């Protein structure tokens, strides 16, 4: 499992 | 799983 | 901005 | 700005 948030 | 969000 | 994962 | 993960 991943959560993954680029910004 | 993968949740990503690229901004 | 909101990124959530529920399980 | 959230990044949330529940499980």
């Amino acid at each position: 499992l991943v959560e993954a948030l680029y910004l």
